[PDB]
Parts: C-alpha cells; sequence; structure tokens
DNA sequence: CATCAAGCCTTCCTTCAGGTGTTGCTCCAGAAAGGGTGT
C-alpha cells in the first residue's frame, strides 16, 4: 500500500539508534501504550515483537526520521508525532536558549513490477551477520553469495507480505560487489558486535517504487533506502 | 526520480410591465287558392 516518513529537524544531527534510545528514555514515565506502539513491544511485556516491525527509525541530516509501514504504522505515527515533537521541544527548551523543531511528512506509495532486464540498487549500512554459521558462510564467497541472495529475496518477500501487497515469485536477484565491511554495536561500550556491509550493490530484474528495507536491524536504522531516488538517480 | 502543495470567501439580483377592442349570428323549417302554360 503506502508508507509514511516523518522528519524531525532539530538543528543538530543525532543518530537513529541514539534518537530511539532518547525517545525511549524521555516518554517512559508517561503514556506506556505510545512507547509500546513505537518500539513495537509486546502488549504485555517489554520484549519487542519477532515479526516485521511497522515503525522504524531512519536517517535525517538535521535530526531523525520515522517510517510507518502500512495503515497501522501510518496511524501510529499520526497519533504519536505531536507528542514526540512536544517532548523534543520541552527537552531542548529546558536547556540553552531554545531551538525550534521543524517537521516534514511524506506518504510514499509502494509498487513493484517485473521487467526482463536487470536493475541496479545500492544499499548503504546493511547488517548481514547475526550468528557463527553466517560467519562460516561469509568466509567462502561461493556459499556467501547464495546466503546474500536468499537474505535479499526473503527480506523483499517479508516486507511485501507485511505491507499487504502481492509480489511476483519469479524474481532473480544477484549480488555484484561490496565496498566496506564494518561492525555495529546495539549498545555503546559493549564487547558484542554484529558484522555489517557498507555500500553493497545488488541487481534484480524487477523494479521497486518506494522505501524498501533489507537485512537485519531494520528498526535500528540499517539496510533501508529509497528506490525512487535510485531509479533515475540524480 | 518520489512527495508536498493537491484553495480560501463572497457574491448566491434589482423594478416593471403583470393588455387593450370587437365579436357577443343569420334563416327556416306551410299548405292551399288562384292564376297561368306546356305537354
Amino acid at each position: 500500500m503506502f508508507v509514511k516518513q516523518v522528519f524531525f529537524d532539530l538543528g543538530a544531527r543525532i543518530h537513529a539508534d541514539e534518537a530511539r534510545a532518547l525517545v525511549a528514555k524521555l516518554l517512559d514515565d508517561t503514556q506506556p501504550g505510545l512507547v509500546s506502539a513505537l518500539m513495537n513491544y509486546m502488549p504485555a511485556s517489554k520484549t519487542s515483537k519477532t515479526e516485521f516491525p511497522l515503525v522504524q527509525f531512519s536517517n535525517f541530516n538535521q535530526g531523525f526520521a520515522l517510517l510507518g509501514f502500512g495503515e497501522v504504522g501510518a496511524q501510529i505515527l499520526s497519533d504519536a508525532t505531536p507528542i514526540i515533537h512536544d517532548a523534543m521541544a520541552k527537552l531542548f527548551a529546558s536547556r540553552g536558549q531554545g531551538v525550534v523543531v521543524q517537521v516534514s511528512s511524506r506518504d510514499v506509495p509502494l509498487s513493484c513490477e517485473k521487467r526482463p532486464y536487470g536493475l541496479q540498487y545500492t544499499v548503504a549500512k546493511m547488517v548481514v551477520q547475526k550468528k557463527h554459521e553466517h560467519r562460516e558462510r561469509l568466509a567462502n564467497p561461493e556459499t556467501g553469495k547464495v546466503f546474500l541472495e536468499g537474505l535479499f529475496l526473503r527480506s523483499l518477500e517479508r516486507q511485501a507480505a507485511a505491507v499487504g501487497m502481492v509480489l511476483p515469485r519469479d524474481l532473480v536477484v544477484s549480488f555484484k560487489g561490496a565496498e566496506r565491511v564494518s561492525s555495529v554495536k546495539l549498545r555503546p561500550d559493549s564487547t558484542l558486535a554484529h558484522g555489517s556491509l557498507r555500500h553493497a550493490v545488488f541487481e534484480v530484474n524487477a523494479r521497486l517504487g518506494g522505501l524498501w528495507s533489507v537485512g537485519f536491524l531494520l528498526s535500528k536504522g540499517f539496510g533501508h533506502i529509497n528506490t525512487d531516488l535510485q531509479l533515475g538517480q540524480g
């Protein structure tokens, strides 16, 4: 269907996971249903859901951005945007002279069509490592290429099934090249880290017409980009 | 190459002419007596 993208301009850049932790710390004392909505927690406990999370943080040059997938995620972002903006306004009016928080909002539709020619898509800061078995797959390129193939195809199928639209099942993807390999730490000052890929390029015969999220740690702000900017790039 | 804009208000009829003159029926609905004249 359609997804929603809300940008919060603050005047200074804060990272997606840091903004996630900041709105977790700030709105915690009051309104527990709303933070249970935005961090996609279980209705009874603090543990997040194992399914596809509808609302995820993203990257903004002057602040942070929020993505609500589908009608439910769009409604959650719609009921949560003024409370988040008021919390940011009070937090940054408590200290200093005080800044003005600007907003932006977009409703990007989702579409996909199969074409008989390959198409190029570059994904920045995608997490692909979670276990030791994937590390054993990563050492050899032949058994790692098929792993990236299946990961990209399953991420596309999971997002298409989560948003509620049908995807053709004859898609042939291919993975060409990589630029860098780095690490991602969920919590600062922790020994544990997950391997991640920087500037991967992929080739799929079909075309995409919106924000598409691939890989792991999608909620934290990893492995997503707009295909609308990348088709006809400029 | 994708959205975001994807109007808003208020006007939203007014007076007046809004008939005049005529026409506004006519006629006949019988049969015999007493003359001709034409066959």
